[PDB]
């Protein structure tokens, strides 16, 4: 996990483009694989943490430029590009600015119920396009192999949890990575481009208008479960309701919500797991312990 000055970030943005003025930059947010710089008020530059973050960063400049002009929502377009690095396939990227503010779930339940209903028929409508671009010139590496992840996942959890755990309570682990993997609901679906990290925070929206004018952070972004798209939105509290969702799976026309709900339980189940190994991948300890913590349990 590397750290970044603010000279450190405009010497590496003038070394590539000397005849962009940088007047403003301030921090606007950052997350595990990117810090992230307002640079003016009309672009966003990522810096990555690491090594993966880096590829992921790489992963989202590839994908909005072959999406650019493809959706009902706007979403941000690049216009600045970094270089490989000995480890690092992209040392940073800069993509416009969208207007907005997050459609956070307060500012959703504060709107009438009216205003509810066609920001749900406009994520609807963002999505079933997202999930209709056609994914034939995709490379391989851009794509989720799903039973590939979780038996990658499971040795990995072996390694870690040998020597934390009770054979009973490694033999507990072990039943779940197998009830899961004889289970074909979690590999048995249409493959397609989805933004696989679709939550509130992503989702931007014009308090003028009351309406959504945005769509944010496709570093995630890759070929896999739609599903995933509404599962990301389900959670109480945390995002939107399951009864919210249901209302964008509708106007979706997707034709069989207790599949999507069946995963969104797995999900859950499975973030403890998720914790585990990104605790250490990232060093959060505290995410290591509470996953442990809740594998006890
Ligand atoms: N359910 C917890 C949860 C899972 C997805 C994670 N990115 C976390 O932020 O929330």
């Amino acid at each position: 996990m590397r750290t970044y000055t603010f000279d450190q970030v405009e010497k590496a943005i003038e070394q590539l483009y000397p005849d962009f003025t940088i007047n403003t930059i301030q921090i606007s947010g950052k997350g595990n694989d990117c810090i992230a710089y307002e640079i003016n008020r009309d672009f966003i530059f990522k810096f990555p943490k690491h090594s993966r973050g880096s590829t992921n960063l790489f992963n989202e400049v590839n994908i909005l430029k072959r999406i650019h002009n493809k959706l009902p929502l706007p979403i941000p377009e690049v216009v600045f590009t970094g270089m490989p690095s000995e480890t690092y396939q992209m040392s940073f990227a800069g993509f416009t600015k969208i207007k907005g503010v997050p459609l956070t779930p307060l500012l959703l339940n504060n709107l009438p119920k009216q205003s509810q209903n066609q920001a749900a028929k406009d994520l609807a409508r963002f999505l079933s396009e997202l999930h209709s671009i056609n994914i034939s010139g995709f490379k391989s590496n851009l794509v989720l192999d799903f039973r590939e992840k979780i038996n990658e996942d499971n040795k990995k959890i072996k390694k870690l949890l040998s020597r934390e755990l009770k054979g009973p309570q490694m033999k507990k682990v072990d039943d779940f990575y197998r009830d899961i993997l004889e289970n074909e609901i979690y590999f048995k679906y249409y493959p397609c481009l989805i933004h696989n990290d679709f939550s509130s925070d992503h989702i931007l929206f014009d308090t003028e208008k009351n309406t959504i004018c945005g769509i944010i952070d496709f570093g995630d972004a890759a070929i896999s479960d739609p599903d995933n798209d509404f599962i990301s939105l389900m959670e109480d509290d945390e995002e939107y309701g399951m009864e919210f969702v249901s209302k964008i799976l509708n106007h979706y026309k997707h034709k069989d919500i207790p599949t999507v709900l069946e995963k969104y339980r797995m999900k859950e189940k499975y973030w403890s797991f998720e914790k585990i190994i990104y605790g250490k991948e990232y060093g959060y300890m505290d995410w290591y312990e509470e996953g442990l913590n809740e594998i006890r349990s």
